């Protein structure tokens, strides 16, 4: 029946929807198109920050990066305001996650893999985590613009949720670094109408959104019940039928999340 509900969302929104919630010790996996490829869009920025955190001491967060107006080739709310004074690596991580800053992402990719080597190094971080499916091939803003079906710049709901699980809920990061990642996601500003909108206010939600051409709208989150039980939620979507300038529809993601939350929150007392 949950598959029937997701199918109805696809019809109503003229969209392709992918959902993955990993199984837990007391909940079955929720899977819809979970092995189909979808463009990451900005969702890669959460693992990207992880990779930078992992490979460096915390003192690397204080390193000041200078850039110019010519580096700003993508929507960059925070980099545009510090272009004259520069941004530390920590500031860039913050911006990349909380404001989906494109320049910040590109600077972090340069810090991880050097000029021209960022996308391969980022992909390499995913492979170190055991993700053999995802791939990043372009920087911002070109990574949001590949046609439908191109495998460049893609993940799957399945792969990205498992990555996030390891980052947030597993041992991929030591606790101090983990807490920075988790806090930046917790205080994201771009996700109010997506997975957050699907969960009750007393569940903690941390997230990272993505939006792109062909009506692409994604969101990846970790949520905790009111008693601290964690679940990962990946929701991916596109609307290729509208062409490259198709309207993304956030509400599809809110609705998919509401379907999930309903399952995760509803209890089944034995009478």
């Amino acid at each position: 029946d949950l598959a029937d509900r997701f199918a109805e969302l696809e019809r109503r929104y003229d969209a392709r929807l992918g959902v993955y919630v990993p199984a837990t010790g007391t909940t079955a996996a929720i899977e819809y198109r979970a092995d189909e490829r979808f463009a990451f869009c900005a969702t890669f920025k959460a693992p990207l920050v992880a990779a930078v955190l992992h490979q460096n001491p915390l003192t690397h967060l204080d390193k000041l990066i200078t850039y110019t107006s010519d580096d700003i080739r993508s929507i960059s709310p925070v980099a545009q305001q510090h272009v004259q004074t520069g941004m530390t690596i920590g500031q860039l991580c913050d911006a990349a996650i909380r404001y989906s800053d494109g320049t910040a992402a590109n600077l972090l990719l340069a810090d991880l893999g050097g000029p021209g080597g960022g996308t391969a190094a980022f992909t390499g971080y995913l492979r170190s985590l055991g993700d053999t499916v995802s791939r990043l091939d372009a920087e911002e803003p070109e990574l949001n613009r590949d046609p439908p079906g191109d495998e460049r710049d893609t993940t799957t709901p399945h792969a990205i949720a498992l990555v996030l699980q390891q980052l947030v809920l597993g041992n991929a990061l030591p606790p101090d670094k983990r807490a920075l990642l988790t806090d930046w996601m917790a205080r994201n500003t771009t996700g109010a109408k997506r997975i957050r909108a699907g969960f009750p206010a007393d569940w903690k939600v941390i997230d990272k959104t993505g939006t792109g051409d062909y009506g692409r709208a994604n969101d990846i989150a970790v949520v905790w019940s009111p008693t601290g039980v964690p679940y990962v939620v990946a929701v991916m979507s596109d609307r290729a039928g509208g062409g490259y300038d198709a309207e993304p529809r956030e509400a599809l993601l809110a609705e998919a999340a509401t379907c999930v939350a309903g399952v995760l929150a509803l209890e089944h007392h034995h009478h």
